[PDB]
């Protein structure tokens, strides 16, 4: 049960780990009920949360950084990818007291949403958890996308350039603040950008990314303050 929960998200399908699963927040947790598995999150081992859409134009997804880890079994989760149809909608009150709700949120939540699911949940994970909610930023690829097609390790990706860090999804997912980077090595149809990190914790490579990108992936990164050779 989760009628002591402040909002429940039902039945949503996160691509990592795979499945559909209820989504019960709390003012400082959050419960994720699966079929096979369920989680208790503490809103402190939410390290990031990134919203954005999918090159589908179908769907949005969500992204959420995780320390601890999360885990099923044996197996260990540092991201949690949640999938939502872009026009999907929820209408939903929050299950707070009105005193409580006076005192505690009337700044930072509302007492009744309607609107696109990703926004709803953005904004309630913003107020209830007081993280900052990632989104795309200036960053725009020669045909005008967020994100280059790239492999990291045999692993086929998208890289985002970020405001403030290097994103990429899906398989692994990897986020790589700005303020950790050494600085970046471009060698040589396509191009390898390697991320040389601080603390000599060595680099991540994002391979075999389209040259036509290379100027502008230059340029923003530069534009960002890192040393960028190539
Ligand atoms: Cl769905
Ligand atoms: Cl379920
Ligand atoms: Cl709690
Ligand atoms: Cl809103």
């Amino acid at each position: 049960v989760a009628g002591d929960a402040i909002v429940s998200f039902q039945d949503v399908f996160f691509t990592t780990p795979r499945g559909r699963y209820d989504i019960d927040i709390y003012k400082n947790s959050i419960r994720l009920r699966g079929k096979t598995y369920e989680y208790k999150l503490q809103h402190r081992q939410i390290q990031r949360i990134v919203s954005l859409p999918k090159a589908d134009d179908i769907h949005h997804m969500m992204v959420m950084a995780i320390e601890p880890p999360l885990r099923q079994g044996q197996t260990t989760y540092p991201f949690l990818v949640l999938q939502f149809q872009k026009d999907e909608e929820t209408e939903v009150q929050l299950n707070l007291e009105d005193e409580d709700y006076e005192e505690n949120y009337k700044d930072k939540l509302k007492k009744q949403y309607d609107a696109k699911t990703h926004i709803v949940l953005s904004h309630v994970l913003k107020g209830l958890t007081d993280r900052r909610v990632i989104v795309p930023g200036e960053y725009k690829s020669k045909y005008d996308q967020c994100a280059v097609s790239c492999s990291f390790k045999a692993n086929e990706g998208y890289l985002y350039p970020l405001d403030n860090a290097f994103f990429f999804l899906t398989k692994p997912t990897l986020y790589i603040p700005f303020s950790d980077v050494s600085m970046v090595n471009i060698s040589r149809r396509t191009f390898d950008l390697e991320v040389v990190l601080r603390s000599n914790r060595g680099s991540t490579t994002f391979a075999n990314i389209s040259k036509e990108e290379q100027q502008l992936l230059e340029q923003f990164l530069k534009s960002k303050n890192l040393r960028v050779k190539n």
